[PDB]
């Protein structure tokens, strides 16, 4: 059994579920724009409608209640709040989150809100987006507004979701909005993401909302060398420092690591005198997102590291299923950076789900994923990790970014033609886990 009061949840993000993309005075986000670009998204899909959750949120709140969720992690669409460069608050957008949060509490579900889950308002992008240091101040102003409005109604706040993905997918690879493909920008962007977190945290501390805490969510891929050879070991260590500690090192220690400074030699040009102190001010908790490990070998070619693909066992995303990677990640963070409070803010899997003739959605592979991963999380808790909660990604099948609707991560099936929701077997199973407070 997990600890009494352990927070079992499920997670979503705003662009992935809400729809209502141009309703109620919501401004365009960089993802509204990105999804109009032909060729960027599988099937030419977008989040224009998604799960239609902006309209259907009460149905989704009842589904959360049906499962017995203790907590629900969502993100806030910044462009619903500040549609445009006037910076004026859009009250209808704010009201939606107020109604959502009130509905959570009415059902005894603790809200966890992510301020930034990738859907930057286009107006912030027009002012430089994360290339501009001033975006950190815009993000702090957005945070201040939301925490002034809802701070003591939302007990757990996360600033950023997965800043490494914003850097890599958004600026290195152009896979995600805003679609830049210039690896030399990644340090600058990383710094400004971190600075925005620090300034948002400052805003949060100044407001000091009763009973509320703020952290940040980072993704990680536990790294294993492909062999015991020294060069593979060295490549794996360098890849871990970059892949897994690019953000944690400055957040906890107030410095960038060497792998990061090597990757982005101009990074120190963006660091003003008090930025590292601001970035490293204490967080209340760390959000951990984990799906899969990465297997590394050395290479002779720059940068001397190769990630090796794994054919099996994998999910529909081709991501290796290795629950021991979750245990090892948690133990490593805890050993390296100390026993701070951790929430697993995402863990889950995509499989090709299909209703049967009777309308049931039986997803045993997803059950098996959760069984392994929740079990690994329990072992990490038994071995001294301060794990406070676990959020299944996702409550709902949703818009999976550049994969569009080709990937289903929900524990609840969504027919996107009719918006019908059906609990999958995994949701039924998870309800039982919550009720038992463990496996
Ligand atoms: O890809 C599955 C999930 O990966 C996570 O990196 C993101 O935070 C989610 O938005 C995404 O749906």
């Amino acid at each position: 059994k997990f600890p009494e009061g352990f927070l079992w949840g499920a997670a979503t993000s705003s662009y992935q579920i809400e729809g209502a993309w141009n309703e109620d005075g919501k401004g365009e986000s960089i993802w509204d724009r990105f999804t109009r670009i032909p060729g960027k998204i599988k099937n030419g899909d977008s989040g224009d409608v998604a799960c239609d959750h902006y309209h259907r949120y009460e149905q989704d709140l009842d589904l959360m209640r049906q499962l017995g969720l203790k907590t629900y992690r969502f993100s806030i669409a910044w462009a619903r709040i500040q549609p445009d460069s006037s910076r004026q608050i859009n009250q209808r957008g704010l009201d939606f989150y107020r109604r959502l949060v009130e509905g959570l509490h009415k059902r005894d579900i603790l809200p966890m809100a992510t301020l930034y889950h990738w859907d930057l308002p286009q107006w912030v992008e027009d002012e430089g987006g994360w290339l501009s240091r001033e975006s950190a101040s815009r993000f702090a102003e957005y945070t201040h507004a939301l925490v002034a409005a809802l701070g003591d109604q939302i007990p757990l706040w996360v600033t950023h979701n997965e800043p490494m993905v914003t850097v890599w997918a958004g600026y290195h690879m152009g896979l995600f909005a805003p679609g830049l493909k210039d690896p030399t920008l990644g340090g600058r962007v990383a710094h400004h993401l971190l600075l925005s977190h620090g300034q948002a945290l400052q805003a949060f501390r100044a407001l000091s909302p009763a009973g509320s805490q703020m952290g940040i969510t980072l993704n990680f891929n536990t790294i294993y060398p492909v062999s015991a050879e020294p060069a593979d070991v060295e490549a794996a260590r360098r890849m871990h420092s970059f892949q897994n500690e690019l953000f944690l090192e400055p957040l906890i220690r107030g410095q960038y690591n060497q792998a990061t400074l090597m990757a982005y030699p101009n990074l120190p040009e963006f660091i003003a005198p008090e930025d590292m102190q601001t970035i490293s001010a204490p967080i209340d908790f760390l959000g951990v997102n984990y799906y899969n490990p990465m297997r590394v070998k050395s290479s002779p070619q720059p940068p001397g590291i190769e990630v090796v693909q794994v054919e099996s066992p994998v999910t529909a995303m081709g991501w290796e299923i290795a629950p021991e990677g979750l245990y090892d990640l948690l133990m490593g963070i805890t050993r390296t950076y100390g026993k701070l409070p951790i929430y697993i803010t995402e863990n889950g899997a995509a499989f090709d789900d299909q209703p049967d003739q009777s309308g049931q959605v039986n997803d045993p592979q997803r059950v098996g994923y959760f069984q392994g991963h929740i079990g690994a999380a329990r072992r990490a808790l038994a071995d001294g990790v301060d794990l406070r909660g676990y959020y299944a990604w996702s409550l709902l099948d949703n818009f999976e970014w550049a994969e569009g609707y080709s990937k289903r991560f929900g524990i609840i099936y969504v027919d996107f033609e009719t918006q019908q929701r059906t609990l999958k077997q995994s949701a039924q199973w998870y309800r039982d886990v919550i009720a038992n407070n463990g496996l």
